[PDB]
């Protein structure tokens, strides 16, 4: 009845995304959360993050949900010291380093990491490489969005008398069709997605604003921009959700033959959706230390019936 | 090493796109093609099916591309003796007792054998396995075509009397729509496909081979069935292509937020997609033999980048 024994360390908008998806499992028991600060809005128990030392043994896998930017690349690897852990590490650039970092870490403690899960690393990535591999010679997309950009944002908001904004970067619909032709070969970034700025701002500000807007280098200028300046009560009542997706397009021709592979994502919730799969890959590290194996995995390297809480005969009489 | 050693069994539509297809991989060595027929148009060299116990030694593995109505069944377990193997056998219903059979051939000779590969059996499986992990409460649907079935056309022409046959079978429109929208709950493919037999024959044949149709076990069984019996010629005219494709759906709500995941495959021609996802299956087969396998497997059971020809690092580096 396994019941799984994990735990969150570090109560963001994820940690609380996991929290509440727990419930829906059948298989896990939440046993509390290890946070830097000492009261949460919350009725699971909290502990510090230094003590995570002392509850070594009434835990089987550690979701870590703290910052990407610099806690994971410091924290993480001590925390393998003491259980398997998953995280959804989201910096491209620095994965092989800190999988390798985070790989000398629990061989040596005889722990499984699971790095980089989610959905963008994660979901998209699997699929990057299905079809890809499939498809011999191949051209192949990621778009995103529809969704929330937290760096364009931020951006608007540094702007003088900016109140509230928020930028949703889209996919051109355009760009779509003519990737999924095998046709969107020579396009660059600024033709494959559309921004769209919401703002809330006094009248009087708004012709420079939006100038500041189009200008701005390096975040909007070259882009196709629209503008809208809202009340703040729309904005409010309707800028306030955490949205996202993507596709994933690939091509491929076999000789006169074209073949074309969309993967579809639609998030009304960001950080619910990550939550889904770090938990998923949650109960594949915990049945992977199972069978012995330990040091760490991308989601690249497990087996899918993994994930699933149905048992493999079950899965491969029904599903497959 | 390094180059895997292959050869085709079954040299039907399938057997001649993987033959094709086998060209444009960097590390297999296509050997020969088996076959019942002793004069094949095509410059590989061509063997016995019945001398394929001599080959045994210059093989790596087996591309088996009989058919699944009938041949399958009964010649596929035998050829695990020789060398890893890898089918695209389709019939649902007869999966997991496929798998018990070639498990214990496999393991008895030491190979490695992926069963039932291809878009669906194959892709769909690991799409649907990994969107109903990833969300846990959820509604899950597919749909096939607009397009041709190969092993359903391969069935109808296994029928006495029939001389040429094809198999459409068409998706409704609206089922699909609902299901975007989480409501099409309670419906099945048999419900939401329907049948479209093209058949040439004599006119005194008909009544029976409309009969083994419409009851044909599980193939036919079950579905809205439409049967047309049609002169030669505008059969040779107007039936010549392959394509298929579908689109595998599923929704789900975390705490009162939905997401929805879509897979979707456009094929031009369906046995080259099919033969492209065979030989990617061939190559994990090899590489876990080598790891150390063997017994047989279903795609669920196989890690992602063991279909790459590319090494893990790069695919870590640059597509996670
Ligand atoms: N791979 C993927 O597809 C995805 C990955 N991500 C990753 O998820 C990561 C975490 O995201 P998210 O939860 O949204 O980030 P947050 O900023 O919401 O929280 C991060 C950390 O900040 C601390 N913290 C949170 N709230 C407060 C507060 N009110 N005051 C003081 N400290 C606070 C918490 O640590 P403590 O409890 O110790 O205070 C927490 O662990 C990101 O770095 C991101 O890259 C996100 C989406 C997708
Ligand atoms: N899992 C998946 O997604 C998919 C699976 N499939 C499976 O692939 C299978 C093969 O389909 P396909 O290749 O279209 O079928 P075919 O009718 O072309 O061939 C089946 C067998 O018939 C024999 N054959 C071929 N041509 C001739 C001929 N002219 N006269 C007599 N015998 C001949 C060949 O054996 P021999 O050389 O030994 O004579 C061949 O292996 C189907 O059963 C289908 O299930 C197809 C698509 C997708």
């Amino acid at each position: 009845m396994t019941n799984i024994r994990v735990a969150i360390v570090g109560y963001g908008n994820l940690g609380r995304s996991v929290e509440k998806l727990i419930a829906k499992q059948p298989d896990m028991d939440l046993v509390g959360i290890f946070s830097r600060r000492a009261t949460l809005d919350t009725k699971t128990p909290v502990f510090d993050v230094a003590d995570v030392d002392k509850h070594a043994d009434d835990v089987d896998v550690l979701f870590l949900c703290m910052g990407s930017a610099t806690d994971i690349p410091e924290q993480a690897p001590k925390f393998a010291q003491f259980a398997c852990t998953v995280d959804t590490y989201d910096n491209h650039r620095d994965i092989p380093r800190h999988r390798q970092v985070m790989n000398e870490a629990a061989t040596a403690a005889g722990n499984v990491a699971l790095v980089s899960t989610g959905w963008d690393p994660g979901m998209f990535s699997i699929n990057r490489v299905y079809a890809a591999a499939v498809l011999a010679e191949h051209q192949q997309h990621t778009f995103w969005g529809p969704g929330l950009s937290q760096g364009h944002s931020d951006a608007l908001r540094r702007i003088p008398g900016v109140q509230k904004a928020v930028q949703y970067t889209l996919p051109s619909e355009d760009a779509l069709e003519k990737a999924r032709r095998g046709e969107a070969g020579d396009l660059t970034g600024k033709q494959t997605h559309k921004r769209q700025c919401f703002v809330v701002a006094d009248a009087a500000d708004h012709e420079r604003i939006e100038n500041d807007i189009r200008t701005m280098p390096d975040y909007f200028v070259g882009y196709e921009v629209e503008v809208n300046f809202i009340d703040e009560a729309t904005f409010d009542s309707e800028h306030t959700g955490m949205p996202h997706g993507g596709h994933v397009i690939t091509t491929g021709d076999t000789g006169g033959f074209n073949h074309t592979v969309e993967y579809i994502l639609k998030l009304d919730r960001n950080p619910d959706f990550t939550a889904s799969s770090q938990i998923a890959f949650g109960r594949a590290a915990h049945r992977m230390k199972q069978q012995g194996q330990s040091g760490a995995f991308t989601v690249l390297e497990v087996a899918p019936y993994l994930l699933s809480p149905e048992n493999l005969d079950d899965l491969i009489a029904r599903d497959v």
